């Protein structure tokens, strides 16, 4: 069988989207610089520590189907600057989606966030993403395009050993189920910085930590259309945070306004005519 | 050919949305009782008066599709009490939404926004709502639920001769559209507190305005799945006006987190965990 086909993020940055949509997923290798991984593990490092369990008697909104050796952090603005700035501004990110999701217009950030999974972590059972928070696209026609895609980006390595991902190549234009398998899958082997892209049909999971010595990290990037609600708000973002950011990174985030494609498109979260960014009198790229 | 369904809100509030799932369109008289009625037109008036039009120059988010004679008021919030207290705590309103959307989960308002037709107003072409906000609706399977609805409020009297809405009664359920015509379509005969509620599907239109002295009224409130991005922000709406509110209208204003009908659901934004609500400290009910 098959491997993940690899791509360069600086020669075959065309080839990305199209090869995403013929196999369903696709290695991007050095997606981020070292330098950028090195920044937001460092940024992240401590709120990650702090992470109680992901279904914690304290939360209002618990996560029952994350294992207890998983940590997630979503709501990543705040914490790093190497994200707000290098991530959110990615021209390798932002020529896939748009390439993505031109058929439905602009699209943002439905969850950015750092998993840390401790040693010895379990494979989780093979999946489709988004299925505990928007039922709405199971109701999707089987050739609607990807409404939602994920860029899994390795930030500390990815082995067989360790629990490197799990794909099912072809299973993004799978309807019927009765074939799923781990006999099926092939593994996204990855050094830090290197992304797996995967989109929300395909099949996937994360593997299991089998040394019981390593932890694995990641920072998942689930993009998505702007006609979908994000799983995580940045509504509680400081407004200083929020005006140092680029336009692009603001609307990313919730604070603009959002267009279809649509020719006479009126727009997403607008304000009797006029976007968020006028109406509030929003600066952008100013420093802290 | 037969009429629309007409429904009380007193006494037949089980059968409305079952109703409008047969039919596609239902009247529900005295959705609104007259003193709301009043008191609404009384508060919107002067933000009718000053609504530039619809493609007004001055926007960055013009509205192309409606005619010169339209005037369109949404984020009705700050502006009408009766809307934010009364409207978004409807009885009705919010049994026919559970109704509705129980198998996605939680809904909000996609926008809330007055209507004024001025006289000679012409007949809006027949059309399926979302079209020019949400290109995803259109890429569901044909027996989805509705993912989301339109409540027509009368707030002046709804006749054949001033433009009462136009429906083709069945059509939420056609996939070819070569029978539509105005021949196909029955009236919206309304008082004023009357509301014309039908779906995503059902294919209607605004009607002629013919006797050219009469001036007609609507609030248009599409209710939706809180998966889907409202056409509208109250992210510019102050703090003291949202935490007068009950946490249910919070929560219809994107001022709350939301949960999809996923059996472990995740929820949607969502902060680390927990609720925008319970991260904010945002207070309810507090009287400015
Ligand atoms: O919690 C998350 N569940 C997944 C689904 C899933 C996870 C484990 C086992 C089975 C299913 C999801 O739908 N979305 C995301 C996306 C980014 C990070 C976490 C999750
Ligand atoms: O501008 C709006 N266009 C309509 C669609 C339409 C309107 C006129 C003529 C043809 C199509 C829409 O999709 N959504 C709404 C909903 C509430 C109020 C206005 C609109
Ligand atoms: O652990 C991984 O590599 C995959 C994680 C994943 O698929 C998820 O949490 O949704
Ligand atoms: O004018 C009416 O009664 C219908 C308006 C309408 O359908 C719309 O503007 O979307
Ligand atoms: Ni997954
Ligand atoms: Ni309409």
């Amino acid at each position: 069988k098959s491997q993940i086909p690899r791509l360069s993020a600086i020669n075959d940055l065309h080839k990305i989207w199209p090869t995403v949509e013929e196999h369903g997923a696709a290695i991007i290798e050095s997606f981020l610089s070292l330098d950028i991984v090195r920044r937001l593990n460092e940024e992240v490092d401590p709120f990650v520590k702090i992470e109680p369990i992901p279904a914690a008697k304290t939360k209002d909104h618990p996560n029952h189907i994350l294992s207890t050796t998983t940590r997630l952090v979503n709501v990543l603005a705040p914490i790093s600057k190497a994200y707000r700035e290098d991530v959110l501004n990615s021209k390798v990110l932002h020529r896939i989606c748009s390439d993505a999701f031109h058929v439905y217009g602009d699209y943002w950030v439905l969850m950015g966030a750092v998993m840390e999974l401790a040693p010895s972590n379990p494979a989780q059972p093979l999946h489709r993403d988004m299925r505990f928070s928007h039922p709405i696209v199971e109701y999707l026609k089987p050739d609607a395009p990807a409404t939602s895609i994920n860029f899994l980006v390795a930030l500390s390595p990815f082995t067989a050993e360790n629990g490197a991902t799990h794909v099912i190549l072809g299973s993004h234009k799978w309807q019927n189920l009765s074939n799923v398998s781990m006999d099926a899958t092939v593994r996204a082997l990855m050094n830090p910085g290197d992304a797996l892209l995967i989109t929300d049909s395909t099949i996937h999971c994360g593997g299991a930590e089998t040394t019981g010595t390593e932890t694995r990290r990641l920072l998942t990037i689930t993009m998505g259309i702007s006609q979908l609600t994000p799983l995580e708000s940045n509504l509680a973002v400081p407004r200083p945070v929020i005006e140092s950011l680029t336009p692009l990174a603001q609307r990313l985030l919730g604070w603009a306004s959002q267009r279809s494609a649509a020719p006479r498109d009126i727009g997403l979260l607008t304000i009797r005519g006029n976007s968020i960014e006028k109406t509030m009198n929003l600066k952008a790229e100013q420093p802290l």
